[PDB]
């Protein structure tokens, strides 16, 4: 079995972080370490929620307890999303270099949650700073939405061809992966919702229909993307099958959800569809 | 439907509801997990870290999903081991406030005090709690043999005096009562044995024991209690219920003694909760 250490938000009702992540990720067969940053009622996107923030020190101390009973050793990846605050962010690095120590094969896996191209920025102060010059340089996977590869790299990005160069701009810095999982405006085609996966010596572009939800989008997408990424590269697939199971499986979920007239991604409801996607989409090799 | 389940969660392994959370999930119901805890891994490792949650922090959560409108759409409420009177406490006043915002929601609760052959494992407090509150507050209960005798107060040598004791309960309270654990009182001592009794039948089940030598993998009891629950949620005769709940979990028990794991093997057995190969037939009494 395959072990990842998702340190992401917690939500009690609905689906966000590791509760939009974990039972996806544990449903294609790859064990699960959620180790919840907070512990709220439901996501921010309600406009208010009751619950807690956990000490940053917290997350340091789990994963020493992991330490103390040898079982760190047995974490293949570790996976971060949306990041409240720096001191957070520096413990979740904290947590990177001791499961790297246990595991020198241990991959970190880091979605730079910074908000949505059409929206604009959501993050707290010296988050995005923490992004670029700290998790950026730690991270082996990075997946950044159009908005993000732009904040890491201090670049437009227009198209594809400078998407693929900016990627690799970033690569140097630290990651040897970098998904663009929202192309946005960058993409070829305006009636698409387009992605992209880059390596040192391929890129694969890939397409899907937009899924239209008006004016409350469900939260979770990017952290159920970037989760289902990881599971499919530890599961050992190849770049292309990788990137194609992520697409449908999520577009999957989201035709769910709208179909049972639900503001929460129902992980639950697609879950049979989360395995095994009706939906087929080919990547390009550029 | 949807669970509100109020245990424990440890980051590494499977205990509370880290051990119910993703079967109850694969059988297509929602879980809303109110975590009383986030543990680097289970106590019976015999250390840990991590911390306990404020008890006002369960009712503080409630509120923020009432906040949304969305208490209403909770048909249980599903607790287990609890760490004290006042989380205890705060655990009963999350029930209550689900029963007003959904009056035809259940209160699933297994009383966790100690294991029939180790011995109990909780503070006088939290016994009294179960007798005192949880009782009459519950709808269904999931006692092993040394609980059914802590909150009845008898000595229960066999499933006849077993299955009259667990009806006196009933009047105290909850319509249904799983004997999660038979133990001594079990007709076989060979055979794992266990119990569901209604005010009209009684089923009773059997299931070979799986030897794990001196370390028991924990999470056995919270495994039962939340596939009944899922079972009797989503309209299952009572017997059907019973036998897909032993066979999942003797599933789940089998994955962990083959693959020499202490934890038990929730993700790995995934496939044989939903579809157990294992059967075993309940007998109405
Ligand atoms: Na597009
Ligand atoms: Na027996």
């Amino acid at each position: 079995m395959k072990n990842i250490l998702s340190i992401q938000s917690h939500v009690v009702f609905g689906h966000a972080g590791n509760s939009a992540a974990e039972f996806p990720m544990r449903r294609m067969g790859v064990n699960v370490w959620p180790l919840n940053t907070v512990q709220f009622s439901n996501h921010t996107q309600y406009g208010h929620w009751t619950g807690c923030v956990m000490p940053a020190s917290h997350l340091t101390d789990i994963v020493q307890g992991i330490a103390d009973i040898d079982r760190l050793k047995d974490c293949d990846a570790v996976l971060s999303g949306y990041i409240g605050s720096p001191e957070q962010g520096s413990h979740i690095l904290a947590a990177v270099a001791q499961v790297k120590q246990a595991n020198p094969d241990a991959w970190y896996f880091c979605d730079p949650v910074m908000g949505h191209p059409e929206k604009g920025c959501i993050v707290a102060p010296g988050v995005a700073e923490f992004f670029c010059n700290e998790a950026l340089p730690a991270s082996d996977m990075i997946a950044p939405n159009l908005l993000e590869l732009e904040q890491l790299s201090g670049e437009r990005v227009e198209n594809v061809e400078q998407a693929v160069q900016v990627a690799r701009s970033l690569c140097a810095r630290g990651p040897k992966v970098v998904l663009v999982k929202h192309l946005s405006r960058a993409g070829y085609h305006a009636d698409c919702f387009e992605m992209l996966l880059v390596t040192a010596d391929d890129a694969w572009h890939i397409c899907r229909p937009l899924v239209d939800f008006g004016k409350r989008q469900p939260v979770g997408v990017g952290d159920l993307t970037s989760g289902l990424l990881l599971v499919n590269l530890l599961k050992g697939e190849p770049l292309d099958k990788a990137l194609e199971h992520v697409t449908a499986a999520v577009y999957e979920v989201m035709l769910k959800t709208q179909e049972m007239g639900e503001y929460e991604l129902q992980v639950v409801a697609a879950q049979e569809t989360i395995v095994t996607p009706i939906c087929q989409f080919t990547a390009v090799r550029l």
